[PDB]
RNA sequence: GAAGACGGUCGAACUUGACUAUCUAGAGGAAGUAAAAGUCGUAACAAGGUUUCCGUAGGUGAACCUGCGGAAGGAUCAUUA
């Protein structure tokens, strides 16, 4: 299987496609995880950080992620499975890069941690701005900037 | 001695701009209370495993942590030339 990057556009000819995202339920109750098994090729083919849509899910979910280089594992602590993340997998799109002039996510960001202000950019339409100060994630990226 | 006309004086109503009082519709946003077999933790109650609480300022998935000055409603009404 294959898939268009975001499922609010039906359209088969839509501009943005990629790999599926599976993960790995592991351990027993009290004690459970969730890893995601392919997030350093969808980081990859969205040209992002792996951080940023790992942090993103826990925001979203109330819930503690796990980082390690000694093993590459990316972790969203509980279980997770199925419509638990497939009904929200849009989400690291359809909250901070879709244009709000037209439905196309051809967007970038530029980090200026020493002034605490993250730059927006959509080529689409030529839309610039910021990324909204009400929304979880800001934080995190300002003392995480970008390769 | 009839119709009619100039001038005053009451003053309904009409046009135009502004102010204002009630009721009423709405993209989208951000909160509160019911219900008690959803999720990630374990902040408070026994020294609750870092005693707790107040004012103010900074910081974070969340409960919350840290600096400065107070309170006991403390876990001491007491410590010896």
């Amino acid at each position: 299987m294959s898939v268009n990057v975001n499922r609010s556009v039906s359209d088969q000819f839509y501009r943005y496609k990629m790999p599926r995202l599976i993960a790995k339920v592991e351990g027993k109750g009290n004690g459970i995880k969730t890893v995601i098994v392919n997030m350093v090729d969808v980081a990859k083919a969205l040209n992002r950080p792996p951080t940023y849509p790992t942090k993103y899910f826990g925001c979203e979910l109330g819930a503690q992620t796990q980082f390690d280089v000694k093993n590459d594992r990316y972790i969203v602590n509980g279980s997770h499975e199925a419509n638990k993340l497939q009904d929200m997998l849009d989400g690291f799109i359809k909250k901070f890069v879709l244009c709000p002039e037209c439905e196309n996510p051809e967007t970038d960001l530029h980090v200026n941690p020493k002034k605490q202000t993250i730059g927006n950019s959509c080529k689409a339409c030529g839309y610039r701005g910021m990324l909204d100060t009400h929304h979880k994630l800001c934080t995190f990226i300002l003392k995480n900037p970008p390769e």
